[PDB]
């Protein structure tokens, strides 16, 4: 699935993203939008042999389980085709445990990159939220 911009923002905020751990909407609909182009179905392999997953581009070195990443941690404890679904749940449920872990936002590369330090407000104008 491909969200609009205001509908994804309206489905981060009904999971409890809005503020969470300090982060404002916006930061998170700027992260999915560089990250992923807020499409669900998203997928990045990166040189480690790791692959990035979904609208937040969770990596399965750490977070998911894609049997393909020798010695990976599965600490979300989801197979990493979870992070693709339509339903944003296991991606949102996921994050919030990345973004909890010590380095904040800071964990994905587009959002310390693209988002920090921007008006992240305005990923979010004009939304009837
Ligand atoms: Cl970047
Ligand atoms: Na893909
Ligand atoms: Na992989």
């Amino acid at each position: 699935k491909v969200f609009g911009r205001c509908e994804l923002a309206a489905a981060m905020k009904r999971h409890g993203l809005d503020n969470y751990r300090g982060y404002s909407l916006g930061n998170w609909v700027c992260a999915a939008k560089f990250e992923s182009n807020f499409n669900t179905q998203a997928t990045n392999r990166n040189t480690d042999g790791s692959t990035d997953y979904g609208i937040l581009q969770i990596n399965s070195r750490w977070w998911c389980n894609d049997g393909r990443t020798p010695g990976s941690r599965n600490l979300c404890n989801i197979p990493c085709s979870a992070l693709l679904s339509s339903d944003i749940t296991a991606s949102v449920n996921c994050a919030k445990k990345i973004v909890s872990d010590g380095n904040g936002m800071n964990a994905w590369v587009a959002w310390r990159n693209r988002c920090k330090g921007t008006d992240v407000q305005a990923w979010i104008r004009g939304c009837r939220l």
